[PDB]
């Protein structure tokens, strides 16, 4: 491995605090710096005392003769040039952690820490999890308020009864706004200190692996937070991370835009990905605000936003935008998507995914994409996507709970039909709910269904789609509140001590995650994997077939099928005659292995009092039996 | 006055810490709450060491048989009802306590302890505006900050300082757009009592205090704030309407008599307990439209069948209807009627109980003529509307070449009929802020700043800038560096004097000129324009009387301004109509050495004389020259 | 409106059954009395006998049997504002209904649609003097027309109307529902009423205001 490859690939292992026995190196980009010192305690944090050299490229490098590690350091950074006189005391870009203390008058002061990438002693840093998935978004501070050592038993503890596949962390990168969520990062490369050190964040991360459990994390890659003194703004009295002008602004957050035409801001922000994997063993990331990364004029609130002069376009940009779906005009506004895209941030995005297939292969990435209007945006790069593993479901459950409020009558079946079956090119995580979707006093997806009931059939129908389904913390038990800082995850509705509804609402999650980490017709996520099985409107069911593997109905041999799952809908909210007619492969014996209508998730009532395991023979290709009110039911072929 | 009259108009005098020499009593609104105790340092902060009593009315009070002046306090509040149960500051604390987790405490004051000199001056709103942000003016205490307003201010001669928001927060870069106790002066800068030094200092110097107050919403804080006070909504509104998504903030519930009272209560509290002459409500557009400036959320179309006929007749008095053809609705349809009729009792009751008190309307939408019009004529009551989205019309005329563009395109929007008197910003903090291009930047050169800001002090209204626009601050806005104080002093450049010299002049006419005093549109008339030598002229009435007489003691304090608005040295012959036939003297001449230093064309005394030919001026303009005369003698 | 009868109809608004048997009043139904002044305009221009039940002529809203009689007390000048109003209405669609030869006939040939549009919520008709439609353009052939107009939008908005008259001429306001006698004092009726105006062709333009029925005749 060349410098090169370092310095492009792996930019942490040569940028920054680099400790031995005998030395430590401190190096910083500040190509536009007139001086740059290193400040430390060994040196009474004098301004002056330790001048650093900047090299060829706009490097400062120093070598002290002592080993360093643990002590804190700022860089002192100046630009004296007549384009005000830059000088001010600045964070590492690259500090895995900040040490942050409050001042006699309040004043927050924020060193860098010299880190020992050696110190954690990993178990289990890397495990085979494949992504079947399933979900839990969680936010440190309000699931547990506590040492990232504590929050990791608390993870292990919740999810191993609940048993999701990956946990999903909203940001946990330093910021100076707790009540940003997260959102607005000071120093991208640096845990979040609230609860502890970045060694704690490794044990994390360590004892979720110990026990099967993937972490992904949230990442702000298209921006950061404005302030100077925990943050990279301005950092050496230019615009070496960010745009200039209102093009380094999101109006929408009050945060920099990060400049990743520069090709070392490219590999910065690539490299945190990288170092994502390969320092802190997360399996994947969460990129935040995609939208406002590839659109001038979507997720940036109000600004003066330059229509692309199309004649500048490269092939190779028309070439990608082509691939992802194409134009769109938007009549209203009157103007083409085309004169409204980021090429630099969606050429950026594909380079991200290009460079991890190299960096780290396993890393799987979400795309938090709103506007939804490229089709194949988490697609493979040499599909024509950008080489998004996952694009999640934004304004689906919108359009799932619009459907859900019209009364029975007045809806046809077709309706949530074509949002299932809608012959998507991405990999979705299908989240019925996410810490936005219950902030800011929004109406929560239980409370909006009036009880707990339609729920367990709605949480079916969403882990038997082709997709990894997701929930937020308090989802697991009916939380009826809304998400905010101010309050935690209430243990109290956990456990074998919880109300009846809270433990009810848990087991069918339980069994869902149960059935989806062992139902071979569960792992694949291709739309293709589905197949509409047939509905009646004035009954008001639906049926769908997952398939086990490689074969669909060209063939009627049992051995073909075994692993195929008959998924049934019955959407009829009350007690009526509602006789079900469903079409099967293979003409033999089916015996259900997922009913909703189960006393377990459900309570007594008068439509369960019967074993809702029960077994069936199929009248040629087809099975007759009777739907209940609100029952979603899946059926394999027994052995 | 009655208790009852107090808990309306003067609530702060009723709830709150109210000391004697004897004793302190504490009363704090809690309806919904199960218990509330007096936390105190005099109790080494127990929180259930002494319970307060529940009158019938949801007031929780308590008195101490001790005078605790300048001790700390808090309440403890529970509500076991279907486990909420934490301290929170008082609702009117006049200041906090503050001391990585951080302490919010509020504090006994003295109301009577700061001796006034200059409480109340009678300071009219001919009025111009220099609008500041504390901590980038000067990061200091209020004490310190006043010295350096008034002595800045002495040059300068704005009338009047607006003060963005100075209430506590949280938050210091929400620039205080974020308030936890909107009774609090931000701590950062000292006590309330620094805070009432500063109004004191200013008016002893015969400058006026405008201080944003964001009336609309609080920050979502617990430990600072209002939100959830007695483990329910009291202050807010319930579910999406009690957030503000722009913000993530917390709107008011001013359905809720109490919180009605808080918020009028707290201009009132601004004049009588701070001396402050005046109010620009923050994010008013926010407050009256649910579609506007709240951000993405699922608000409610309202049925045009189910509003109420008085919200009809305040609406229509405000001027009516609008289909807005891109989203497919009429305004009707998006009016927040609370916050509209709430904004409409504010300046009622004002009206009554701080009638010298001016308020601004920052309202961006722009969508009702007659917001800023007094309630008996179909208006909110406020004083002033800010000039929200003039500049950007004003800046897009200007970029276009002067060979494409049409004088009457400037004289509609000059001429514009407004039923509101205006608050003509050149500039705000907003408008250059987050990489946003500064007019001065824009314009290339500072030249044409000299007669644009001419133009704005010479229309009827109080014009304003923003801390830097004195001497041409080029660089944005935000809380992360200082005013350059550099860009002042003896080692400035020349185009910093001279843009500084202008805004002088200019503030020295509109102190003593009669024709500038009125803020009414109908102070000034077209007088003549020419779009092949793109000049256009009108004039400021001195007094009461127009073209119906031709009396010279009718028009001795006349203004005639003329703008001429070619770049290029060439033929612009005026003709310049006056009413009455005399000689005229150059009052202001935006070619003055003093503002474009030396050029070929200012090689002559600009205050020069001229006789009308008959009721005409015949003069040359000069390049972006900008002119005002009066009748001589 | 426009049912083609072949009968003479008595258009009763409410029957003693409709109000009976703690059936729902016509006037609890619309919810407030202003859209009850035109409804009983809209029944008295139509062709055909107008009805009403003892009690409608005050907004009565208990329901019809033998146990309880008419409240008294909602009749003469001393009722109370609401009562007086619908009462007022019905007593001037009466005078109108005595006096105006276009009431007379109870023949539906007698009315002729006179125009529409949907998405302002308005349809006009006309009511014949004598013997002679659209044929002839002479004032002495329509002086007794009465052209009717109802806007059933019930809040303000841009409502113009352009209304088809038989002759080019002056027309008089003789009838309209938003009189202050009716509806009281409301921001669109501060304006007189018995409003004048000079057709612009065959076309009548003016702006039509929430509930609006009104009436027009050749001035003079």
């Amino acid at each position: 491995p060349s410098l090169e490859t370092i310095k492009q690939d792996y930019p942490y292992q040569y940028f920054g605090a680099h400790p031995n026995e005998t030395e430590t190196t401190f190096r910083v980009y500040a190509p536009r710096a007139t001086g740059v010192n290193l400040m430390r305690e060994g040196t009474g944090w004098d301004c002056f005392a330790e001048p650093m050299t900047k090299n060829e490229d706009g490097v400062w490098e120093i070598t002290i003769p002592e080993n360093l590690t643990w002590s804190e350091y700022k860089y002192y950074i100046e630009n004296s040039d007549d384009y005000q006189p830059y000088g001010m005391a600045r964070i590492d870009p690259f500090s895995p952690q900040l040490a942050v203390t409050w001042g006699n008058d309040g004043t927050r002061n924020f060193n860098s820490i010299v880190c020992d990438r050696n110190y954690f002693q990993w178990t289990h840093k890397h495990i085979d999890l494949p992504h079947p998935m399933s979900i839990y978004e969680m936010h440190l501070s309000t699931f547990h308020d506590g040492n990232y050592r504590d929050i990791a038993h608390k993870i292990v503890d919740h999810m191993s009864y609940m048993g999701f596949t990956h946990v999903q962390i909203m940001p946990p990168f330093q910021t100076p706004i707790h009540q940003s969520w997260g959102y607005l990062v000071g120093c991208p490369y640096a845990i979040y200190e609230r609860h502890g050190t970045v060694d704690d964040f490794k044990y994390l991360v360590n004892h979720c692996h110990a026990h099967g459990i993937g972490v992904i994390v949230d990442v702000p890659l298209g921006f950061g937070v404005q302030d100077w003194d925990c943050g990279l703004a301005n950092y050496d009295g230019t615009d070496l991370y960010h745009h200039s002008g209102s093009r380094g602004w999101n109006n929408q957050w009050n945060s920099r835009i990060y400049n990743v035409g520069d090709t070392y801001v490219k590999n910065y922000l690539i490299g945190l990905c990288t170092y994502l994997y390969h320092e802190l063993g997360i399996d994947g990331a969460r990129i935040d605000a995609v939208a406002s990364q590839i659109f001038f004029d979507y997720d940036r609130g109000f600004w003066d936003w330059p229509r692309n002069d199309r004649e500048q376009v490269e092939l190779e940009n028309w070439e990608l935008f082509n691939n992802l779906g194409g134009d769109r005009y938007f009549e209203e506004r009157g103007y083409w998507l085309s004169e409204a895209v980021d090429f630099a941030g969606l050429r950026f995005l594909r380079d991200l995914h290009a460079r991890l297939q190299h960096t780290a292969p396993k890393f799987i990435t979400i795309a938090e994409e709103s506007r939804r209007v490229f089709p194949k945006l988490a697609c493979p790069v040499d599909e024509g996507g950008l080489g998004f593993t996952y694009a999640q479901n934004m304004g689906e459950m919108h359009r799932i709970r619009s459907y859900l409020q019209i009364p029975i009558e007045h809806r046809l079946i077709e309706h949530i039909e074509i949002l299932i079956h809608n012959n998507s090119a991405e990999k979705m995580v299908n989240a019925m709910n996410t810490h936005d979707e219950c902030a800011n006093g929004k109406v929560r997806l239980i409370t909006e269904l009036g009880n707990h009931i339609p729920l367990i059939g709605l949480a079916a129908l969403c882990w038997f789609r082709p997709g990894a389904p997701m929930i937020f913390q308090g989802d697991e038990f009916g939380e009826e509140g809304y998400f905010d800082v101010f309050h935690g995850v209430d243990w109290s509705k956990t456990g074998p001590y919880a109300a009846l509804h809270q433990q009810q609402i848990s087991n069918n999650f339980h069994d869902l995650n149960q059935l989806l980490r062992h139902e071979p017709a569960l792992a694949r996520h291709g739309i293709n994997s589905m197949i509409r099985n047939g509905s009646n409107n004035e009954r008001k069911w639906f049926s769908f077939i997952r398939w086990g593997g490689d074969v669909g109905f060209e063939s009627s041999d049992p051995k073909d099928h075994k692993d195929d799952i008959i998924f049934v809908r019955n959407e009829t909210p009350y007690p009526v005659e509602c006789h079900a007619e469903i079409y099967v492969p293979v003409a033999a014996e089916y015996r259900v292995i997922y009913n909703s209508i189960d006393q377990r998730y459900i309570g007594s009532q008068h439509y369960n009092q019967h074993d809702p395991y029960w077994t069936i023979h199929s009248a040629g290709q087809f099975l007759y039996f009777d739907l209940h009110p609100y029952q979603n039911i899946a059926l394999k072929l027994k052995n």
